[PDB]
């Protein structure tokens, strides 16, 4: 229950594992329409 959050210094994710997780996300919506 926060009401307005903000602050300076943290290390947030999607700098590099979002690129991570959207290939292996491409992937595997590759090999989903290709294996059974």
């Amino acid at each position: 229950y926060p009401s307005k959050p903000d602050n300076p210094g943290e290390d947030a994710p999607a700098e590099d594992l979002a690129q991570y997780a959207a290939d292996l996300r491409h992937y595997i919506n590759l090999i989903t329409r290709q294996r059974y």
